[PDB]
């Protein structure tokens, strides 16, 4: 298992403690994404940051983390596009959206 | 899958963000590559670096993972350049090079 | 495939970058070396380092890998007699020595 | 071929390196054995430290790799017998031992 | 040779460095046994556990491979058992146990 | 011997490692199959897979290995039909069911 998003998740309701460990302005999801090899981080933040509204809370290339706080809705589509892209184009085998 | 190169990425329009997180004039692409053996990341940053005018932000031997910033066109020629010399000198077999 | 040299690769003019990435005193070629089994990487070692003008980087027992400093021609010798001994005496299928 | 050893090797004057790679004493020979299947490591090496003089490094059942330090005459006798008991017992086909 | 057990071992006085490889209570024989199809080491752990004072160490079923700690005589019984069931039942061509 | 179904093996009571080793929880029986050609285990999955209680393990198309879990009835049932199936509409060689 070469190229694996193992995660693709999205926090639809955190809570203050959760806003506070990433500093966060308490309004919205938070997507996050655990992806090998751990440099394509720099890769899945952008097209999670192509959105905009999204704002990038840290990438993490060392480990393989990204995470990024917005809109429910935006967060979804982030999290859509990085899976869609990563699967198509560069032929990551991905793991199905999860939502808490 | 002994000599494989996995990714042979450029992101064109880089974010704050993916700047930030490797330290660059936030002027120009990024161009990431990932091969096996790990330790092949040394050569691939060579053949990379040779464009002169292409920044090396990291090489990882452990992982084999390459970085670098630069022109768009500088990073395109330095993964084409990679690409090519593995496949025909070193006998790897190369994924397609990919832009986001 | 058991016994294989996949690697045997000499950088001639190395880079501030993969110099520093090693820890070498930014004066001369880096020789690179790929085989399996990856234990055997303790006996290329050992041939490259019977030339001690030759700095052995590291060895990697692991992944079955070896690199070395030195005059571009201690190097191409190191890596011709690694090739020589490990095809004649241990019975492996080497590549052909490579220049970048 | 099922039941093979493919290396039976000696390194009489190891280097710094070497002896710093596995962790030893800087004082003997070391005597590395490969075989198929990846299991019989365990045998091996029981084999190799029955001599007790003789110090086991590591013993990879995996990749069916076994290394041991100690004064180059009890590493022979102790591949020696190796190549013996896993030819005439356990019906091998092993090859030669060789010497760097 | 489709259906075959090709090694069925015990090791009646085994190393701290063998018992440290695999994880035992340092107390008992090992049984080693190696049979082609793979995937029957399943069926041979089962024969090998029904013992129960015999405690299974590895099963991997990808080169078909099995090992078991427990006193000397109870690994000769385990043994005797895969090697007698295999031959009568399973119709495999077994190679006599073996000593070390 | 070109169509041979050489193993159709139930186990009716596995053990912890056994279980363990296939990732099944720990309730019911185990059917293992193999077959010549090794592609064919896709066609006996599908046959023991028609059943539904029946959980496929793992199907090998290049070794010809076919595992599977459920009540040792439903097992039975699917061998039973895998090797009626494979005898009587595509021609092959079965060997008897076993079972331990």
């Amino acid at each position: 298992p070469g190229k694996q998003i193992t995660l693709a998740h999205v926090i639809a309701a955190p809570i203050e403690a959760v806003y506070e460990c990433l500093g966060v302005d308490h309004e919205g999801a938070i997507g996050v994404v655990s992806l090998t090899p751990n440099e394509t981080a720099i890769i899945a933040a952008d097209i999670a940051g192509d959105a905009a509204n999204i704002d990038i809370c840290f990438v993490d290339r060392f480990t393989g983390s990204v995470m990024f706080s917005g809109d429910i809705q935006s967060v979804e589509t982030s999290l859509e596009d990085i899976l869609e892209y990563f699967k198509n184009s560069l032929g990551f085998s991905t793991v199905p959206l999860t939502k808490s």
